[PDB]
């Protein structure tokens, strides 16, 4: 196989998707073939599509998914509102397994935090990471409360021997300020900060996003991912 | 000894202080002697004082502080900014142990979430709960992300064998709405919801705060906390 990376986060809306796109772009620019799998998409009525965002910002074509729920809720509540079950655990695991190949960086996005229900019954992105032997990139804020949430998310990963690939700060404010700076220094002491995406980067055009993305990660750490 | 509860949260500003004041009020109204305890307090340059809010809202007089910092930051950062160290682990334990008394319920409020550093080095409210053999009451939101943060907090408690005494929704809107209704329903499938304090409980005067508090918790649960 190749390298599988779940991109989780301390919660909903911390920037997992733009981080997938940003790492996908950096990898592709280093000559690494990239796949992204978002098994369950929600909020489709209002037009949410995290896979399309990655395809537009990073140019990935291998973009796999299984389920789309109209309501902008967590997967399990959106499926309960729609009256239709989430996908099954095997379905997601096999989909990621079949995307995987040597020379390929395969990224996997769930929804919200590490423990939100992703399949029936009650199976999480952690269970998926364990099943496909993926390591975990953890996207965090630099804002109030981030150390507590980052530490809780790391404990849950380590509890099932899901390896921490590093942290990414999903949105790095400009100018930093005293809180963001202070918080970044402290996260830097509990795990490697692989990147800090500048605030608003999800709305750049693909040229700027690629340039921004290649400056955001360390060229050698990306190269060695596969 | 008596009963020691740590009152933690899924994060900062979820209402741990108002829950302390509310559980204190309800326990007092059951005739239970209450002490409340706040080892680390930040933001004194802004007038933040959680022990004082608990005293104001619930009439508690047995209020024990220890470390105080001017800046409203994480304790580590606030103490750094003030050129001080966090207290040691044994000083937080001494503060709590000195308060413990048979027939007494001693509430210990941390700062922010469960794994926030409260004592050098990297010592948390969970470590402190272990040292004093306290259960943990988890204050949560009914907002976006609560399930994940609550499940992560509950799992970290069980990982150190710290018993969980339940959830309190620190701020509960009237009327709930679809999001808060959905979350309270889901939180209650994973633990006991001991209370859901009506939003704005901190603006109730002494008399109404005590009525709210007596109705917010199940008296039989409150009374069964303390032998
Ligand atoms: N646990 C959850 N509870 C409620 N809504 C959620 C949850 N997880 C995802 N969502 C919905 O999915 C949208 C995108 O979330 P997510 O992809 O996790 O953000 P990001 O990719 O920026 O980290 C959110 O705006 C929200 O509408
Ligand atoms: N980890 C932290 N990071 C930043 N600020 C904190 C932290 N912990 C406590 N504070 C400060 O203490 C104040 C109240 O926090 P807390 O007592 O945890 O809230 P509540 O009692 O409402 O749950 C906040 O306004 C914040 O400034
Ligand atoms: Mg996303
Ligand atoms: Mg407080």
């Amino acid at each position: 196989g190749g390298t599988i990376l779940v991109v989780t986060g301390t919660g909903t809306g911390v920037g997992k998707t733009v981080v997938c796109a940003a790492l996908a772009s950096a990898a592709r620019q280093a000559g690494i073939d990239v796949a992204v799998c978002k098994p369950v998409q929600t909020g489709t009525a209002r037009g949410d599509d995290d896979l399309a965002e990655v395809g537009r910002l990073a140019g990935v074509t291998q973009l796999a998914g299984l389920a789309r729920y109209p309501q902008p809720m967590a997967p399990a509540a959106a499926a309960e509102h729609a009256g239709m079950a989430l996908p099954a655990r095997d379905q997601i695991v096999r989909l990621i397994a079949d995307l995987d190949r040597p020379g390929r960086l395969t990224l996997v996005e769930g929804a919200g935090g590490l423990l939100v229900e992703l399949a029936e019954p009650g199976v999480t992105l952690r269970d998926v990471a364990v099943d496909v032997a993926a390591a975990a990139l953890v996207v965090v804020t630099a804002d109030l409360g981030t150390l507590n949430h980052t530490k809780l998310t790391l404990e849950a990963l380590a509890a099932q021997q899901v390896s921490c690939a590093g942290l990414v700060i999903g949105s790095w404010p400009d100018p930093p300020g005293l809180v963001a700076a202070s918080n970044r220094s402290a996260l830097a002491r509990i795990a490697m900060v692989r990147a800090a995406l500048p605030a608003g980067a999800a709305s750049l055009d693909a040229g700027d996003f690629a340039a921004m993305s290649a400056a955001a990660f360390d060229r050698n750490w990306v190269a060695g991912l596969v």
